[PDB]
């Protein structure tokens, strides 16, 4: 029962594409495996993803974030087309991870960009993510309980020097 237009992908086709794309662009497959179930609806034979409204596809991108990646030179279709597609959305998730990793490491020198921190950056955007890490307050607080748990864990990991 889920706590309260779609496209459906099978687990196999998502897995195959993740395996291929993650290898090609140097983003861990485990990050995709972490993020996809948080952002989308898990069903028996795969995942369903919302492709209407402001946030769309497996990465739940908005147009501004998607276009930000294109501005960096990433080869993506237009937001409205790519966000409904398997491969383009997976590339975008990964490209965004790579850019957010750079942003995190530049502001918090000597710190490690973990999956939950990467998800926080994905969820809030890099500016607001850094603001949450410093202030403890989300700029965009209207998130799911799973998203909130993930970003809380992210801040915990950020602050603490080591596993413990
Ligand atoms: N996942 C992106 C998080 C995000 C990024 C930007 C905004 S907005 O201020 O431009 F409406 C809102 C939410």
């Amino acid at each position: 029962l889920q706590a309260l237009s779609r496209v459906r992908f099978t687990t196999a086709e998502v897995d195959s594409a993740v395996a291929r794309i993650s290898q090609k662009i140097g983003v861990p497959a485990s990050y995709y495996q972490f993020l996809i179930p948080i952002e989308n609806f898990v069903v028996a034979g795969g995942f369903e993803t919302t492709v209407s409204g402001s946030f769309r596809g497996l990465g739940q991108f908005n147009r501004q974030t998607w276009d930000g990646l294109r501005r960096l030179g990433r080869n993506l279709p237009a937001f409205e087309e790519g966000s409904a597609q398997l491969n383009a959305s997976l590339y975008a998730i990964g490209f965004l991870y790579l850019e957010n990793k750079r942003a995190y490491e530049a502001s918090f020198k000597g710190r490690v960009f973990t999956h939950e921190i990467a998800y926080l950056y994905h969820n809030q955007g890099a500016p607001a993510a850094e603001q949450y890490l410093t202030s403890g307050r989300l700029v965009y607080p209207k998130q799911s309980e799973a998203a909130v748990a993930a970003v809380a864990a992210a801040r915990n990991q950020h602050v603490k020097e080591s596993w413990a």
